[PDB]
């Protein structure tokens, strides 16, 4: 599958303009391209977590800001593939991931999310700041 132009534009606007705090991406209906499913300017990490589907897959880019010894920001890429998502969805999202991820320059951190503990604020804060 391919990456929709709109997906790269969204990413550039987040990267260069801080236009969004996060972007959710997903396959279009035809399974032919990765499109933008949702964007948000909400600074609360919970507003991102509450958008993660129980039984479906997605990709996300999150502009994660944190304290250093001022502040720093790192762009985090997520795959979200919960155990209860259909196995065919998990597989098509997995085979299609590189199409999106390879097209994105300036990602600092990659998260492979399969459950809440792997995408929690504390785990991700640990990933961006300490690893």
């Amino acid at each position: 599958v391919a990456v929709a132009d709109e997906s790269l534009t969204a990413f550039n606007d987040l990267k260069l303009g801080k236009k969004y705090k996060f972007i959710l991406f997903g396959l279009n209906d035809a399974k032919t391209e990765i499109v933008v499913k949702e964007t948000s300017t909400d600074p609360s990490y919970d507003a991102f977590l509450e958008k993660l589907p129980e039984n479906d897959c997605l990709y996300a880019i999150y502009d994660f800001e944190y304290e250093i010894n001022g502040k720093r920001s790192k762009i985090v890429f997520f795959t979200w593939s919960p155990d209860t998502a259909p196995v065919r969805s998990k597989m098509v999202y997995a085979s299609s991931k590189d199409a999106l991820r390879r097209a994105l320059n300036g990602v600092s951190t990659d998260v492979q999310g399969t459950d809440f503990s792997e995408v929690s604020y504390d785990s991700v804060l640990e990933d961006v700041s300490r690893g």
